[PDB]
Formats: C-alpha cells, structure tokens, sequence
DNA sequence: TTTTTTTT
C-alpha cells in the first residue's frame, strides 16, 4: 500500500508547522506503536499525543518511503499558501480574532490539569501591570482598537521615560499579544534599507530605544535614530504604499504597519511630535521595585513579559461585548473560570500588597 | 481520472493571478463541497465565489495530486507569458484602455449591490482634488496624453513645493490610475543598479522626493539625489534603449518609462530643468487644511490617494469624445449614473464648502 | 533483492552522523567481509566494530547501488530532523543530561580495554584544577545549575585577573563541558551585529577578553569591549527575546543564551557590574606554574583544558542524588570504578604534590 | 548487458582520482583494444597501462552509455568520502606514515626501471640542501617530530633572514613534504579574517615574512603582520580552540594548526617572541648561490624546493629505527640503493663542491 | 530507431568543438539531404562539408529527439575531458607539436584549391614582419624554447618601447601561435584576484602595458602593474604552484603559465627586472608605416597580427632539424612548396620594398 | 553555484 500525502498535509495544517525539518521529525516519531508511546503516556507535547494514534498507520508506511522530503515539502507549501491567502484577504479584526484564539488554546493547556502554570501567580502579574500605569486596562484596549482601525496619521504611539521604567516590558507584552517585530533605527543611514525589510507582512512593529542627540548633556548617549525617523515620514503616516527589501530578494510594496516608539528623555523635534497620536510617560516607582524583590517568581517565569498576562487583564477587566463576536463564547467561559478562582477581595488584597511594596501574596 | 491542468490554467488566467502560492491557496479552497461553502454563501470574495462551483470537481482531484506545485508553476507562467506578449504588441493607448477597463470593473463592486463604498463620499473627494490646482482635470488630461505619446526628450513632469503641499498625494493617485512604480534616487551609486531594475516593463515611474544639496539655506537636508539624477540623463530622455537589472537575473533591455519627479525647493541645475517638460508648483493652503480637519473620512478611507478618484474626476469633467473609442460605452453609462445621483448644484455646493474650509458635507 | 534505506537510517541515527560524506564513506567499509576485518579485529573505532557484522549484507547490496548519494542524503536529513525536534522540545536539564551521556560514552572508550588513556594521568588533572580556586567543585556545580535554570538577570558570571591566571583555561573547559561559543566584542559598534549572530541556538556564550578603556595606564591595551557591553543590557538580562543577524540570512528571534565574561583588571561601570550574579578573582600562583612545569604531560595531552576533567571532578566530589536521575546508574558505576582505581591517599598525595609545586606524580 | 558501476568505482579508488573530468577522460581511453593500445605498448603512463586490459570490456559498454557523467560523479564521491573518513579518524602519525609511502612510491618509479630520472641528480640536490644549514637532517627530524606532537605552546619555530636567505625555499619543500599552507598576516586586520579560513583542515601552516607594522623604520616595508601576531596569541600556542572565517561563508572552530613564522629582520615584540620554540636566523651564502649558478640542474628541475629531496636527505642520514614502524623495511630498501651506489666520499665530494661553490658534479 | 549518441560524440571530437550551442547548431545543419546541400556544393566550410554525408542519417533522427541538449552536453564533456587528460600528462613539446599540426592543417586549406588567400600576400606579410626587429625568426626561436623548457625565473620577457611599437602586434601573433590567453595586470588587486582563474590549463599568458608610477613622470597614469608584480614575483618565477579560481568548477592548483609582459616604456624595479630574462625595445619607423599604407591587405586581412605569419616565417628561416621531430616531414613539405614558388630574390625585393616603405607588391 | 550580500 502507499503513503497518503493528504494525511501529512492535514497534520501540517493542524499543527500549523512550516519548517520542513520540524514537520519531518515530528511525523517520524509516530512510526512507533502509540499504544506504548511514552510521550503519549506522559502527555508531554500536544502536537504529539493528540495526533499519534490517528497518524500511526500512515507514519509506518511513510517510514519506508524513498520520497520523504518531497512529501514534506508539498505539505509545508500548503501551510505557506494558506498564510498568503489569509494575509491578502482577512480583515484586521479577523486577524486579531485568530491571534486570540491561538493564545486561548495555549491557556487551555497551560492552566489545564496537565499544565504547569499557577493561575494565581499569573493573576499576581496582572495586579502588578495594572499598577504600572493609571487606567492600564483602558490604555491597552485603546491601543488595540487603534491598531485594528489603522487610521492614517493616527497610527503611532510614543513611550518615554528613564531607563528601568518598564517601557520595554510593556512593549514586549503588547508585541507578544499582537505579533510583530522589533526594529533598530539607530543604524547608519545605509543599512536601514534592510532593517525595514523586517516589517514585511507584519501586524505591528516596535522601534527600540531611539537615541537622540544633545541629551548626552543629561548623560543620554548620542545617536542618529531620531534624525532617521524624522526622515521616515511616509512610513509612519501610513498614507501611501512603500517598497521593502530583503536580502537576495526583489522589493515588495505595501502599507507600512503601525507600531510603537520607545526612548529616554531626548528632546523631540516638533515635526516628529506631530506624528504620534499618544505620548505615554513612564516613571520609576520604588514600591514596584520593593515588591519585585519579594515577588521574584514573576521575573523567574517571565510572567510580566507575557501577552498571556495582558489577555488575562482584558478578560478580567473588560465587558464581554468588546471582544469579537465569535470568541465571546470562549471569553465568557474564561470569565467564569476566573470568577470561580478569585473573589474580588483576593484580587484587591493583592493590589494593596503591591502598593505597599510588600510581596504580592499573603 | 486525472487532474486537468487546462482548467487550472483557465482559473489563473481569469483571476490574472501570478503568485504561485496565492494561486495554489486559492485553488485548494475549492476542494470542499461547493454547496456548503460559507465563503460562497456570504459572497465574501468574487475571486472565490464566482469560480468555486465550476472548479470544484477538478479541485477535488487536484487535492490528491502528488504534483501540485508543478501544475501551478505551469499556470503562472501562462499568465506571465501573456503579459510579455501584450507588453510587446499593444499600443500605449490600448494598454491604458485595458487598465481603465480594470478600474471600471472595480468600481462596479465598490458602488454595486455589495456597494461597500459611498459614491457621495468618493464624489466629495473629487471636489477636494479639483481645488488642489488650477484647471485640475485639464492638467490630468494633458499628463495622460503626454504619457501615451511618450515623446522622447519630452516625457517628464516636475512637482515641487513646501512639505505638506500635496506632492506625493497627487503622484500616488496618478500612479494607481496608470500603474507603475515609485523609486528612490537618494542612494549610494552602487545600489542604483538594482533600484533602477524595478522599472522593468512599467508604464510610469515616480522618483520620490529627490534630495539636492545646499538646501540648508531653506532648512532642507541635503543628499545624493540631484547630483545623481544629473548623471542619468539618457534614462530621462528615453531616446535609446537601456539595460536593466534584477537580483540573480540577466539584464533586460528596453526604453526607460516616462514619469514624474518630486522635490522640495532645492535649486536645480538648469540642465536638468531643461530636461523637464513641465513644472507644477504646489503650495500649502489653509482652507484645505481646515476643510480636511472637518472631513477626515477622506483621509480615513484614503479617498484622496486613490486612482478611482481621478478616474471619477475625468468622467465628470471630460467629453466622451476624449476617451478611447472602445470604453466610450461604459463611460456614457457611468456619466448617466453620476448625473442621476448628483446635480450640478450639489457638486457646486460641495466645492463651495471646501473653499470656505468647512466640512464638505454640510 | 534491494537496499534497505531503513537500515542506513538506523546506522545514521545510532552513530548520530550528519555529514553525507562521512556517512557514505563509513558505510562503504562494511562491504568487505567483517569476518576478516582488520579494523574489527584491532577494535579501533567503535562506530565500525560495533556495527560491521550487523550491517554487512545490506552494505554489500548498497555497493551495487546506482543512486547511493540520494540514500545518504535522506539518512542525513533524518538525523538533522531529530536535532530540530530536540532543540524545540527538550528542557535545558534534559539537554545537559544528553550532553553528559555523550561524554560518559567516550570515557568508557578512553579508559576501557582499548586503554588509549591513563585514568591516573587524568586524575592528576583533576587535582590541579581543584587547586586553581577554592571550593572548585562547588563553584562548578553552582555554575551548571545556574545555566540550567537560566533565571533572568541572574545569568552571567565575571572572571577577572592578570594574564596567565587561568581564566581562559577554565572558560574553555566549561565550554567544552556544556557546548557553546566564544565571542569577541572589542569590535566597532556596527559589526557587533554580525558577531552576535554566532549565538543562534547555542547553550552558552563566552565574551572573551573584553578590553576596557583607560586600563592602559596599567598597560591594559584599551578598546571598545566594555562600552559595547554597557549598551547590550537587554541581551544580558535575558528577560525578553532579541534579534540575531547572520550573513546572507534573515534575522532570527530568541532569548540570548547565558555565559561568562573574562577580562584583565580594567575598571567597570556600576551599570555593567550590577548585571553579574557573581565575580570570581583569578590570581597567578607560583606553585601552579612550577607544578605544570614539572608535570607537562598535562599540557601535552591537553588535559586541564578538557571538560572530561570537569566531569571526573564532579564524580569524585559530589553526591549521586545531585546528578539527574537517569544517569545516576552510570555515575554509580564510575564512582565504583574510580574508588577501586584510587584510594584516597593516592589523591591526597597528588594534591599535596601540587601544593608543593613538584610534579604531581611523585 | 550493462556498465558495471562498481568497476569504475574501483578504478577511481585505485587511481585515487578525485576529478570527474579526469576520471571520464581516462576511462574512455580503455574502449579500444589494449592488445594494440599504443599507450600500453610504449608503457607511457602507469595509471593507464596497469588497468586498460582489466577494464577493457566494461569501458566499451561505458562508451555506449548515456549517463556517463552520472556514473563518474558517484565514483568521485566515493574517493572524497574516503578522504573525509580518514581525515577525521586517524591521528597525525598514521597520516604522516601514509604521506611518506606516497613519496616513497614515487621515488620507486622515478629512479625505477624507466630510468626517467637518476637519483644522482637528486644527490647533488641533497648535498646542496645539507650544506644549506648545519646538521640539516636533524633540524628536519626535530621539526618533523615537533609538528607531529603538536604539543601546546611548543608549536612554532621562527625562520629569520634577509631576502634570498632561502627561508621561503625551505618552507616550500616542507609544505610539499607535509601538506599545508602559507598565510599573509600582513593583510589589513579586518580583511585578514576572511583569509584565515584557508587554515581550515590544514595539517601545517606558515606565516609569510611577518612585517613590522612600523617595520619601514628598518627600511623594510611596513605591514600588519607583527602588529597582528603581537596580539593573536593562542592561535600559535594551540592550547584551546579558536574560530576562523571565509568570504561569503561561515565561521569554523579548530585548534589552529602548528607552523612556521618566517621573517625578514623586522622588530619583534616580546609577546610574539614567546611564541617560538626556535628562532633560527640564517643568511644568503656566496658559495651556495655560486654553486647553483654552476649547479643549475638543481633549479632546472626545481629540486631544492621539492620535499622529495628532503625525504632523500632523511633516508641517507636517519637510522631505519627512526621511521614509522612498518615502512622501516622500505627505509632499508632505499638505504641499500643509496649506500651501494654513492660512497660517502662521493657524497662528501658533492657537499664539498657546494661548500666551494663549484659545480656539484665532476 | 534511435539517435547514436556515439556518432555525435565523434563529431565533437572530430571538430574539437567545445561549446554546446555551437555543436547543436552545427549538427542540425546535416538534417537536410547532403546530396543537394548548397554548403557542400559551395564547399563553404570544411567543418560542414567533410561530414554532412556521413552524419546525414544520424542527424535526421537527432532532429526529432526531445532531449537534444542533453546529447550535446555529454558530447561537449567528452571534448573537455580529452583536454584535461592531455593537460596533465603531455610533455610541453608534444603540446606545441599538436598546436602546429592544427595551424598547418589550416594552411593546407587557405592556400589550397579553396585558395581563399594567397601565400603571395602572406609572404609579403612575412617580409614586413621580418623587418620589425633584427633576425626576427631567430628571436622567436629563443622565445619558443624558453616557453617549452619553462625553466624557473626564465619564464617571462618584457617588450618595451613607445606606442605604435608593434609590441601588441608581436604579442598577438605569439599568443595565436601558442594558443595562450590574455590578462590585464593594472587593476587594484582584489578584482584581479578572481580574474586570474582564467590562467587555468594554458600553455601561455600575456600581460598588456605593465605600467605604474614609472610613467607618471611622463604623466602616463599608474596602472597597478608595477604595484602588483613586485609582490607577485613568484608567479613570474614559476618555482612553485598555487591554487586558482573558477566559477562552478573547483579551484585548481597549478604553477602559473610562463608568459610575456609589455610596456609603453615606463620605469621598472630591478627586483622585477630580474624576472624579464629577456627585455627587448621596439621603436617605429616611417617606412614601415608607408609600407602598410601601400600594402593595406596586410592590415585588412590581419596578416601582420597573425601567428600563421610567424609559422610561415619559421618555416622559411629555420633549419628542418630545429623543429620538433615528428612533424619535420610536413616542415619539409612546406619548405619545398615555398621555394618551389618564391625565388629568394622576389622575397628579398619584397623586404626591400618594405625597408623603402614601398608597397610590397610589384 | 553564484549571487547578492558581504564586504568595505
Ligand atoms: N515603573 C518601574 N519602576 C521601577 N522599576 C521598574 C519599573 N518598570 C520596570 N522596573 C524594573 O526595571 C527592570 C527592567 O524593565 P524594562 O526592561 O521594561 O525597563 P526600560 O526602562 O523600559 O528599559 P530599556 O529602556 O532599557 O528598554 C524590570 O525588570 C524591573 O526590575
Ligand atoms: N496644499 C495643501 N495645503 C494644506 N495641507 C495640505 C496640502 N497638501 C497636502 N496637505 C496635507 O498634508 C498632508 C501631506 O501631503 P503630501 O504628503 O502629499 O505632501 P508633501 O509633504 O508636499 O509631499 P512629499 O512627501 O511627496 O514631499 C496631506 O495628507 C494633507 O493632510
Ligand atoms: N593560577 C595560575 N598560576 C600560574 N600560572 C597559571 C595560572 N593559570 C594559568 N597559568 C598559566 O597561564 C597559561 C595560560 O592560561 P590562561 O589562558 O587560562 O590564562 P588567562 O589569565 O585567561 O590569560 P589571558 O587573559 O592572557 O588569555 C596556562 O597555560 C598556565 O601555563
Ligand atoms: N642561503 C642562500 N644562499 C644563497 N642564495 C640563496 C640562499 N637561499 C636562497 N637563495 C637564493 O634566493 C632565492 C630566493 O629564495 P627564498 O625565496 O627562499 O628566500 P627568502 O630568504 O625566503 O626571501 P624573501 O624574504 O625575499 O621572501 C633562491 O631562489 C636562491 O636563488
Ligand atoms: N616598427 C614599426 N614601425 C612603425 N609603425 C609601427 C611599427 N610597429 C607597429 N607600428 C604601428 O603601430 C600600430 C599599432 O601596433 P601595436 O598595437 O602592436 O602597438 P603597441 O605599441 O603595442 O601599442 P599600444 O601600447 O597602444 O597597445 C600598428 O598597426 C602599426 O601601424
């Protein structure tokens, strides 16, 4: 009998795998009898144990094929093709709705019975982040809607304040939530053309730590990047399409994606100040620092970095109506979980602890 | 049975598709039983719902093929082959006529039953455009004739004015109208080689915001652009063929397309000035700004960037006689539709509101 | 009859071989009659004499094959696929356990019947290393655990001391034990970006011989290393992912590995100082250089640079329960072997010889 | 009836051919009958006439094949695979053993029954070489052992001497004997890195007359060598692995091979002095040049840069016991020829003619 | 029935054709019936008419095959393979002897019944060129032998003089006579580094206007000749071999070919001067110009550029015994046919017309 | 494999 290339393509679709070697390696594991597969028995990896029993029969025949890499390439192409279609057709709401479904699937596993994570420790993260800025949950919801509508000029946000004020911590969580890339515009003017190539097909971008100049009078080290951004007007305004370049590839034309800019207290030209919708000032606070000392599991597990943390904040704080209609059904079930898991006094007491600078838990 | 490679080629032809991945993805959509196809039922994409029912049977057999990417490669080459045949055998007038027929097809959707656009909003955009320069519609018509005739050493128009005077706005609409590419000349002398490669087989090009030198007397930056263009004379002149380059690919040879140059008020070599046919000055105007502040749905929907808007302006203003004979029938039909939906007084009222800096739609 | 590709795939897996030529060459050796095979009789290479008999028949048929290289390419892909899967799914603690099993296999060879090394000479190396810093074994155990947990901010160790004070030596041994790469960051600021591409998918890095500035007052030749690091805080803190560049390749995004920093006695910014978990001071000591000078077989055999010496040290000093569960069996066997091969007085004397600076062995 | 691919593969192993074109060209010769093959009859080339009569029938069918280069590519892969195996499994002593057998095999034909050379000619070369520097054979034997043992630090000798000292001429013959390369450290230190990858996999290496980087102080043109090697220590001392690079290619790590520094008499830093076991400084000598001027034969056959002469120098002087154990028989089997045919007085006569600068032969 | 690939391969060997497009073009001509072939009847090209009848049958079937370029590729490889076998194995004299046979076979045709040129005009060319410098035939005989023996240092000669010195005229004729290749030395070296790959497998190479600062006294620009060659002294010496570039094929290790350098009478370093074991100075004379002016077929038919003219000159002047041995029957055959047709007095009077600047004919 | 990117 013969290999079903179809069953491989279904697995590649369902795992969303798009490295040929990873696809190859995964599929080969299934050739042993799932009935005794230790990975199955220990429930170690969903992409294995959910699928081993189904694909076992075909994996055995695949193991005898002489065409193995060809089968994988065709499968992987199917996954890549689906992404091209989606990018050229989905609405930005649907894109975001997909991204949330992916995160919610991880949370189902992660706070599942097999899952490692402690929902309490992750809720401690939410209390800390909600403390980082006034009206934090509203600020997130505003940012998200701004990215979805992607209204020209009204597109870009500025994070400003001294080193160790958490701005990159928040940027990373947002970037994890939406998907996107960091970029570094401090380069000399030539290499920028490949930097910007990273933006190709992304949903967000984040500009790291753009060094101004003259602020070294206040110990802020001088750099080029502010002048470069001052010269990247159309990329920021997003009004017309632009051409983007990768190594060994011909240029590609699209609307440059929206995003975030982060900096120390350099002085900003009014030309550039005009382009940001919103400036958010970050400032350091001792009680957060003292709390972190006592609450170190937050850092150890990277909780405060994680888009998973922000999604819990949204689920906790914001009305069911605000979420895209299809996932509202899942959202209700998560609100129901959290309501069972915490009384509001539990949550409030945590926030109080953080404000005291005491360890979050008591 | 076997896959019909012919039917796939037909689908590629009729969608004018020329990405192998997009084609593959699209064709695989059809493999599911047509009758339940939610994309069909919700009438989401004509590129799908027109074709699914027809292609379904062959799509199922295609889904089993071990050879899928080779089948798609042949179809994509057929679409590319037709483009090259046409590029070597059409008149410049015919090319523009075909391009216009395409925009007119897109307009059927925008204002059709699916009707996602509002024709009143898009007609508001035309009012703002007809304010941007004296005799705007006459200027557009003169440029179109210039591009069709393609008279050697009389092929290029110069736009200059302050920043925020409107240059790239108007270039963007002309470029969508005719089809073409933007190019950046502010580069080191090596990178120009691959950069100018982009012009291959295009109808227009636009050289974007060419930087001069000594412009700091006007608080401009300075850069390569002007001294660099002063070398590239024969590309402007278009009297003789030239040899054009792509990455990993051999030099093509053709006449370099006609086009537009944009800049701020750098001072220009009189030699380069003599190579331009026509210079158009742009100036900021307060009432356009105040009108825009009160009319921002123009920006939000990119109306004033869009080639559809320039086509609508021509249909409103120009005699049917000026249109190429084949499309005069469609032009007459669109004129009747516009005359039905708008009085002159309504259009006059809009234009008067713009002159007063009011929101257009009172 | 026909070639079994499966048998070649097994050999490639069992030998963990990932060069197509290395694989091809060795498999061809099996075609000659194993029953006489001088390599087998002289028990020279395990990867041969363990396998020759088993694979013999298939190797003979493979010797006739008309497509040999395609077989070997498929086999090598299978080995590479296993690495990709493991890279993405193992815990760091399992990676180290695997890294240990590999070395224990090679030790079973070195000190086995083939006897190509003397365990007593290697134990001399252990004693000399143990005297290089107080509580050396506890120091090494702490270092390994630190790399295994990879707790953010708590990630980097600093080695200071005069030249020829062993800091390179110990780093080399640790790197041989764990796997990883060195890096040089005394470069100018631009080319650092390609340098840091080295770290992609490594377990450790060593920033080797960072030049400071102004140390040249103590004849420490000055350079940009220190100031480059003081920019790189985000990579060191390890709290969020970063983008790494390779030549002719796209960026790739990951957590930046933990590592070690070595320098002569330059000054440090307090900012940089705060990023280190622990500082270790190296001082040159006369009895060590004199003992080396009278025990030079150590150097000649490159013993003291070798991770095998570190593994022997851990086994000698540290409890079985402290090792990962699976390998505790091999640990027990090796303890028993070493205990039988060395009474304490032997080791005590060897240490005391080092203490006297005389040749270790007298 | 069909081409045996195996017979072609044997011939490739037999010849050790590793160029697909050479293999193809030669094997096609065998299609004519060996019975009148004039190359066979005139005994022109062994790699033909030794094999034609065996391979004849297969070569006829080979000449009718349609796949000819495909057969030959597989055969070249076999020989390259063989090298890859040996290059990784053996140690330096067996490598040298095989290396000597190769040159001994050649001498066993050059002075063989063809008479196509007379060893007498080479003995004049041997005399000139033994006059070149004292105790010459022992200096070679010491260097050979030194480069075999590759003991750390003790890895480099410095040649020194002005133009026409012969230091290049010597290094050439040693590289002929060993295999290895020379390297231009006087390259500018940023580009220099892309040459260092030449050292990959090399048994032995040489540094080309390392220029004082302020060397023109001695009226010797300056170059980066001494600046670089003042710094780049353990590439020479070979204690630990270091990393090396090529243009458009990856880095690779190795122990940097042992070798020879050469210099014209530039200023040398103490760092760079410490690298050397030996710092042999030597002169152009007048009778030597006058000898060659009267002993032109030695240059006419390039003898004084051929390692074949060094092998003969060792064969004459060195005891049989000093050589690799099995080939000691071949050492006897040469000493029989030399010590028969040339008296030590005849040998001393040649050395004396050299010492007098007289034409070596009378 | 089917194409004989063997018969095609014979034609490629017969023609010594080694371009796959040329070969394909050639063979397809034969598909028409040779019996009426105009080219045959016209006796237009020997490469055709000698072969059309023989190959017609096979060409007819070749014309229908669906893989014609595969046949031609294998055939072309057979020709390239033959060259590689000869390249390594032949004596330099034997190579030169083959080259002469080829030229003599053309002279059979040129002065044959085809009679497409007259040895009258060519002998006028001989007479003209025998004026270019004293005893020209004898000077060439030295250059040939210097090249055949290829003795180290004794491998390069320098032509010197003004412009219009004929030095390129002489270089051209020698390169044709040998079948060498050409190179320009005067580049900034890292361009030339890859270009030098051309030198692979060549009997001879030549360098045009080896120049430098030694002519900027006369304000003639410093081409990097004198810059490069004092470094590249080894390549002129030819004492030792080196590795050389190609696209696609592996780098090839060879000695450099011996060759020629030329200059427009710049200075030379004495270090470099030593490599020009001859140097010869050339200066214009007006009567030679007037002769050309009155003998213009000398230039129009390129006679005075052509190696054929040198071969004619050597046949006239040199003794039969001075040639390579086996061709001397052909040497005698042409020496007869020459003096059979020319009295010395006519040849001498031709030379006297040249010396007078009279048109050679009478 | 080159090429474009590296490399400069
Ligand atoms: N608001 C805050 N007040 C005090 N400490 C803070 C605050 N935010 C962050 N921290 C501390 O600073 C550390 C680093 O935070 P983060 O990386 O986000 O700072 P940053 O100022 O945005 O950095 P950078 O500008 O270098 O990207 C945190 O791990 C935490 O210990
Ligand atoms: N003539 C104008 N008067 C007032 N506002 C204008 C005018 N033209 C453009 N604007 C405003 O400025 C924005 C920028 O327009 P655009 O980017 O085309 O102008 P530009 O700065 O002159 O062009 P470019 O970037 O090509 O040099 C417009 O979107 C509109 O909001
Ligand atoms: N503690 C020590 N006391 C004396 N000699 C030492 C000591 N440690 C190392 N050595 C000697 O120094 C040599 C070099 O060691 P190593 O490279 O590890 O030193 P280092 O301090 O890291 O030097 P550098 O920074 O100059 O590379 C060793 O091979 C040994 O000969
Ligand atoms: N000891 C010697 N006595 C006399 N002549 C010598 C001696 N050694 C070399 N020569 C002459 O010098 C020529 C160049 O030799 P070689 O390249 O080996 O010298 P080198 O000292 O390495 O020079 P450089 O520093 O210029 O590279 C030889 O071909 C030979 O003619
Ligand atoms: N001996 C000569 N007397 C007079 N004119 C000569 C002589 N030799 C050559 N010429 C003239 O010089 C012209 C060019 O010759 P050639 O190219 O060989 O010169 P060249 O010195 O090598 O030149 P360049 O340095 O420019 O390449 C010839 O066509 C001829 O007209």
């Amino acid at each position: 009998k013969q290999v079903s290339w179809k069953l491989v393509t279904e697995y590649a679709m369902e795992t969303k795998c798009d490295d040929v070697l990873l696809l190859l390696g995964m599929y080969l594991e299934f050739q042993y009898s799932f009935e005794m597969c230790l990975k199955c028995i220990k429930k170690e990896q969903p992409s294995h144990y959910k699928y081993h029993e189904k694909h076992y029969a075909n994996a055995a025949i695949f193991a005898d094929s002489k065409n193995q890499k060809t089968i994988c390439q065709q499968a992987v192409d199917t996954v890549l093709a689906k992404k091209r279609v989606d990018s050229l057709q989905l609405t930005r709401e649907q894109m975001l709705t997909n991204r949330f479904n992916d995160l919610l699937d991880r949370m189902d596993i992660m706070f599942g019975s097999t899952g490692s994570a402690d929902i309490e420790e992750w809720m401690a993260g939410v209390a800390w982040l909600h403390c980082l800025l006034p009206k934090m949950d509203s600020v997130v919801y505003d940012f998200l809607k701004c990215m979805v509508y992607n209204i020209p000029k009204k597109r870009y946000w500025l994070f400003k304040g001294p080193i160790d004020s958490g701005k990159t911590t928040l940027a990373a969580a947002l970037l994890e939530l939406c998907g996107g890339k960091a970029l570094n515009v401090n380069l000399p003017l030539d290499r920028l053309n490949f930097e910007l190539g990273v933006a190709i097909d992304q949903f967000l971008v984040v500009f790291e730590d753009v060094k101004g100049t003259g602020g070294e009078s206040r110990d802020l080290p001088s750099g080029q990047g502010i002048n470069n951004l001052d010269n990247l007007r159309d990329y920021l305004d997003g009004s017309v399409k632009v051409n983007l370049e990768k190594k060994h590839l011909n240029k590609r034309t699209q609307i440059f994606p929206p995003g975030i800019v982060t900096m120390n207290e350099y002085s900003v030209p009014k030309t550039l100040q005009a382009r940001f919708v919103k400036q958010i000032d970050f400032r350091p606070k001792d009680y957060l620092k003292h709390c972190l000392e006592r609450s170190e599991f937050l850092l150890e597990k990277r909780i405060i970095q994680s888009g998973i943390a922000l999604l819990l904040m949204l689920i906790w704080y914001r009305p069911v109506a605000e979420f895209a209609q299809s996932i509202q059904s899942r959202i209700v079930e998560w609100k129901e979980r959290l309501d069972k898991e915490f009384s509001l006094s539990v949550y409030q007491k945590m926030k109080f602890n953080v404000a005291m600078g005491i360890g979050v838990l008591d």
